[PDB]
RNA sequence: GGAGAUGGGGAGCUGUAGCGAAAGCGAGUUUUAAAAGAGCGUUUGUUUGUUAUUAUAGACCCGAAACGGGUUGAGCUAGUC
């Protein structure tokens, strides 16, 4: 993938650079991702809510 | 490790060949003298999320005279001193 790279003042650079395959897929999945972003929800309790 | 996903940790479980109680045998096993017959066979996947049902935990919930253990009780009242 076509890339720019920025500097501390906020300019960018005077030379792209590519990105060799390793994070980018051919599928197609969103229930994976559904289910993933519901259990990152998860965790998050503490029993807290509780009665007698 | 923000008590996180995750990474590591393959301990174990499913199916991968089964027959029966077994010595054991094995695409055959056991019953039988049977190579007769019959049975079972003759791989057809795993883990989660979810829904419903079922199993135990009070398990839709309300309800009794119940039972057991402990405890206050002679000033009402019974008897006695």
């Amino acid at each position: 993938a076509k890339l720019k790279l920025i500097k501390i003042d906020g300019s960018f650079e005077t030379e792209p650079v590519k990105l060799s395959p390793g994070l980018i897929a051919k599928e197609l999945k969103q229930q994976p991702v559904f289910d993933a972003v519901l259990v990152e929800q998860a965790s998050w309790r503490q029993g807290t809510h509780s009665i007698l």
